[PDB]
């Protein structure tokens, strides 16, 4: 059973607690799209663990490289090359858009986001950082002063020079211009606030292609081009945050490559590491360069190490060669239908949004209100797991809580059905 | 070859810098400790990698482990618990000190550092940190901003409230009171300055036992203590840096233990995941408790990862059955004598210092003012790689340059006078 | 002349400058409504000196109270109280609002702002601090750092925690809703964004009645109140910023009892001196009484200087018996007549705004397309002051300039109209 | 009587407290160096008013100056030039060191303060400013994040950028070096620290020539001068804040003359308005002429306005005139004697310094232990009032508390002794 009083004694003996609440069971295993509690239940895995496993749990590449790397060449002081890293490295300036050409090899989406953003701190000698107000970066410092989803109070001033615009949002717009939500005028307006706010120290803007955590929120059809035209114009780079969008999740190997939009560094993590502790960034030679004569730095004990790197490269490889690309299109495509199917048998469900195989559901009271449905969420969260489907609901203030459907790029069509049927029964129950 | 024109220019081609120089090789393997070029040269590692594998590399016991929790239970969403994340929290919370109860289960130290910072900022109601001068804690934000080694130049304005004594400094000491060092009362003083630099809001000091980066610098007989004091006087909390002190390197589980001080916030890393990307953080039941009345919150995607999690377990395992900690006392100790005889052939040799498998050896110009062994210190570096022994030397500005000489606590009797004599013979070429 | 070459020299030679342009001319002597420079050319004073001369130069009431307290009873030792200070403090606890009982008595505006803010500070146990867009506060450290209108750039971070929100400007409205200007959505909206970049210490919001260097912007019929309602809302102070409107210039006593919305607190200084630098700041009782059990501490030189005190209560008097106030609406309305007379000559004015005695006329291209009129505005400023009237132009990014006038509550009919007569001409001149 | 009900009534009524007690009194007039109460006691004078009277209370030749101007040319918009402002900046040019150039007319201390600050920032093009950890420079923004002394807590972060190095104390010394007060030893030793906790962003070093609030503090022999190079070394200027040293005080023009030390710039303002609301900074040409290119701006009310102007150049003339400079000196000395007599009387007077007329006697409970005493301090200063002479203690954490000693330069010799007696009384009373 999951029941163990012992595991449950220790757990509340020796656990910090970081964050939401402990899912009641005891995970023993996690093969493909399942996670299995100590009763033995799988557990149809839609959030791809914490929105990592592309490929997966225990994809028997990775284990094959794993091991072999684990055994091989493991880990190795900071500065000393191996293969793997200068593979992965090229890789990455390979399947990356034009103008990336070097890459970082590092641990983490935060540590990944710091070091963008130290870099270009570094490079246009300013400070001043602006992120959506609805983002989310990462735990630490600078990624932290620019995360407005969600973790601002009671721990203390945030980095100097944080600001947030609001995030181009067509569910719940607020922009009006001759009728319309011309989510372009409202670029436009909050950067003239801004403008008006900086110490004339903009150094960059960050963001998310898709705001995951704040609800998954698609950049409307021509934002990020008219983003990256007001970087450009303010002498600021453009980092792109691709922790959960990049490497194929939202069909496409990068999101930016949709809008056919190449940011000044772009950074990787979850889906990159596919479960494992990788992460990198990537920039172009020029600003690579300059912040090399500028004495870039950030070193760290697994910045460029040999098993870590090893992994990606072959997550990356797979992923190609099995299209899981495309793959995600096909499954995004038939999750969607499903989930519209429900939306139709469902009042509550307010909204079907998201890209690939990374959609959202709003859930509402009424449609014409739009009015967050309170405990609904969780009612139908919860009777998913009951149903053996892991889920996850997003909260936010002014808006119906969202449900993140990410599955892996792995996932099987029957895989897909089993969920969406899963769903509709607890929205059933739920109700 | 090692010299694969390909394998440099892409690297060339690819990867950011990101401090220091690229070692001129190609690292195609690494067994217990040593690595091997693309020749085959076996290159004895004095540096324990990044200064983390704790078994060398590739211990056959790591080995194990992954391989199979990488097939069985690799990653999991942040809210789910499994065995090892439990079962590792439980030992920490038992081989460490009292008072230290509660664990979180992260990647990277800066990480653990910033997890750290946070929650005593969240417990405390302040944001004032401090640290020493030639402190070191990490890349990211609040580490960044903690860190006073170095990196502080160029990249920003660092966290509002950052402030760092000297450190105690019995080498180059440069408080006088009554014809000798009394770094008791510089203790004093500093803090009197500080005092009157506070708005009034510390939160906490930040401190790594030795100074592994700031020279290989152990904090004096009752300094620790002192300083608890200074803390406690203030309402701040103490964390406990041990990225490198930890995990039986200095020759007991945890240096603090070495003063029988125990921290409010103790930090793991490097010699935490043996090479492997896994840190933690450890604190007080109390501290815990409070931290989560109030919110705290330090959600990650590898927070609590089953995979990294069971390396962790294992790795500590093995350090108590194969009682290493002792085995750094002894070959610790086997090492000081040698750098002491070669301190006996050469002047240049201006110190030797460090505990157990950690130690440091100052460069002069001589020995009576101590003055740093410009170029010297490299020369004595360059050549140890000629002779296939890996090194570090640390130079900052006011001391000889450092060597930073840490084995793995794995390293055998004959490994370390190998060192030794390759060390010798590349002091006699260098001058 | 005005051509005493020593004079320019030596002006020359020893003058920092610190903003704008030297007015080409030696002012010999004031009265009434009157400069004189250095040939006895009157010059018609449009803009009460620096906008505070509120009964004009030189008016024999102030030379009565000011000789007499020169020679009586001048400077004291800020912890020594006078009759001056005390009924200065009382007739002004008398003549606001109900709500605002104890005033501090100080030397200038940004002093005053200052004063306040650290006081909002200390009460709330916060720092965070938001103003308008185009607001100016002073010149000094907080002061500046919530002036929005101008002087962020150069001089460093701003203080942790400031933000701007756009001000409600009916002239160039940007906040569309349902076709309207709906600038309490705007309200609400900017709210909303600010609430989410707060580190949760919002602890007041700044505002000028009328932005008088923004461009003379009113905030519009029911703002006032609306944002008194957002502060109280989020537990944050409202400091009302009065060193221009204060006073009687808008035709009211306090700008604020136009819309009937008494402030947290409430400053004075340029009306309030009248020429003179003598400044305050006055709350309520409670809050005077927080204050005090937390410390507070504002203590200058010159606070409580019985000298200075004399002046303002003299003022304050004459204003009141004088019926100033009145006069400021009479005379007031009949300067906005001229202007939308001339107004109805002329197309490149186009705007006629204020209340009272201040009022501001925009310089447009085109009203169809309100195009700022570049070089326009100065033209007619230059042609002004050739014809021997004193103007003033704000030129703000966004909008035309602004002829900011504001001549002395004393000022006469006559000497109305012929300030509307040199303008016309001046702008015949101009055009 | 001083017991006027109502007086005290709406004293309580309507005062905001803003700092330490009020005097139990009503001070009805003030002449030469006396005050007097609402019974008529005349009230020696020994602080100079709120250490500004340097004329003493309504000097004859003020009082022509005032009348003079409030009626010919009181107050103009700030772009104005006139007669009196362009020769006091002239006379001040002249009366400074080599070196100071170009002068900016305040009206504040806090404002200059303020004012140069800014101008050290956009002339170095940083923020970081550092000063003495028992400094006072203002209630204001910058003025008040450089200060030390006092008022740091409960009203938020402090300006970014803010360092405080302690002070070179020949009285309660703290840095030895071979068994002496190496003082200079200190400088270098604090600023390695400073450098070691700069972002690189040093601006400035404010300084005040002997710390007044700070307890009567002076420079020992070679500071300022060591300290100037500090800064030069470091490329940041070097702000003297003579607001109470300046203009005689200390028995020279200006105390950075006696070092023979000409700073970056230089504050005035107490001293400078003799009572009245002026203040001012000087500078290098070199530096004005930047800060010009720079666009330097710091636009006020007062900004040169004649009537203020005129007062300071009439001190100015006076001060000349009456070879006050060295009437500072004379009875400087003639008072100082008074106080070694006394302390040769008295065991509680630890300590007798300061330069010129400005001096301070430190309370001790031993000379021995140099143990502040605590209450004793009060009850003199208590006791001394009763005796009917006006004194001020200044009590820091660390030291016996400070009576500081500044009578006018007008004082007369009688009045010296005066003084001196009733203080001899007041400390037998007191013991
Ligand atoms: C006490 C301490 N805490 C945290 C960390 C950071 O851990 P992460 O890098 O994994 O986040 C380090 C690692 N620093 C290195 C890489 C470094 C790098 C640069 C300067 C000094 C030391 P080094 O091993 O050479 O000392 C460390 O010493
Ligand atoms: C865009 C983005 N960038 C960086 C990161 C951080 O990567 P690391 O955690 O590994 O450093 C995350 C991860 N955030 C999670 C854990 C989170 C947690 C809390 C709030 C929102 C999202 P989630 O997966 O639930 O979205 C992320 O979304
Ligand atoms: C070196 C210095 N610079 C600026 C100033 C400020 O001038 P303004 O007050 O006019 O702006 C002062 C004045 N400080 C007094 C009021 C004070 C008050 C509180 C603590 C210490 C000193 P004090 O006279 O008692 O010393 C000062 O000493
Ligand atoms: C609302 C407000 N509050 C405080 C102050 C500052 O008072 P002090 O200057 O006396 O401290 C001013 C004065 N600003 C002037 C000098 C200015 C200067 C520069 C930009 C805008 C306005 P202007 O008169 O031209 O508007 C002000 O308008
Ligand atoms: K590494
Ligand atoms: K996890
Ligand atoms: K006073
Ligand atoms: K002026
Ligand atoms: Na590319
Ligand atoms: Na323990
Ligand atoms: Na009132
Ligand atoms: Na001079």
């Amino acid at each position: 059973l999951n029941d163990d009083a012992t595991f449950w004694r220790n757990a509340r003996h020796h656990l910090v607690r970081y964050g939401g609440t402990f899912e009641p069971m005891i995970i023993e295993r996690a093969k493909g799209s399942f996670v299995y509690d100590a009763d033995g239940r799988a557990i149809l895995d839609f959030t791809s663990g914490q929105m990592s496993a592309v490929l997966g749990h225990c994809h028997p590449e990775i284990v094959s490289v794993i091991g072999e790397y684990a055994g091989k060449l493991d880990h190795l002081f900071s500065e000393m090359l191996s293969r793997p890293v200068v593979d992965l490295a090229t890789r990455l300036a390979n399947i990356t858009p034009p103008g990336l050409d070097r890459a970082l090899l590092l641990s983490t989406g935060a540590e990944s986001n710091e070091a963008a953003i130290r870099m270009a701190k570094l490079v246009t000698g300013k400070y001043e950082i602006v992120g959506f107000a609805q983002s989310w970066h990462g735990m630490t410092g600078a990624a932290a002063s620019a995360t407005y989803s969600a973790g601002r109070k009671g721990v203390g001033p945030a980095a100097v020079g944080s600001f947030a615009i609001p995030a181009p949002f067509t569910y719940r717009p607020r922009f009006e211009r001759n009728g319309a939500y011309d989510y372009l005028a409202e670029l436009d307006y909050a950067f003239d606030l801004i403008d008006r706010q900086s110490s004339g120290n903009l150094a960059a803007f960050i963001a998310e292609p898709i705001l995951s955590s704040g609800g998954i929120i698609e950049l409307p059809d021509g934002y990020m081009a008219a983003l990256k035209r007001k970087c450009e114009a303010r002498g600021m780079l453009l980092i792109l945050d691709e922790a959960q969008t990049g490497v194929g999740r939202t069909g496409t190997m990068f999101a930016c490559q949709r809008d056919g939009v190449t940011p000044d560094i772009l950074t990787l993590s979850k889906t990159l590491g596919a479960g494992l502790p990788l992460a990198a960034i990537v920039t172009s030679a020029a600003i690579e360069e300059r912040a090399h004569e500028l004495g870039y730095l950030f070193y760290t004990t697994h910045v460029s190490d040999p098993l870590p790197a090893a992994v990606g490269l072959r997550v990356l490889d797979v992923v190609q060669r099995d299209g899981l690309v495309a793959r995600a299109n096909v499954m995004g495509d038939r999750l969607r239908r499903g989930l519209l199917d429900l939306m139709e048998r469902f009042d509550c469900i307010g909204d079907v949004r998201g890209r690939g195989l990374l959609l959202g559901v709003e859930i509402v009271k009424d449609r014409r209100t739009k009015e967050p449905a309170d405990g609904l969420g969780a009612k139908i969260t919860r009777e998913c797991m009951n149903l053996g489907l892991s889920m996850n609901i997003v909260q936010l203030p002014g808006m119906g809580g969202v449900f993140r459907i990410a599955p892996p790029l792995t996932v099987s069509e029957d895989e897909i059905d089993l969920g969406l049927s899963l769903l509709g029964q607890a929205i059933e129950r739920a109700l």
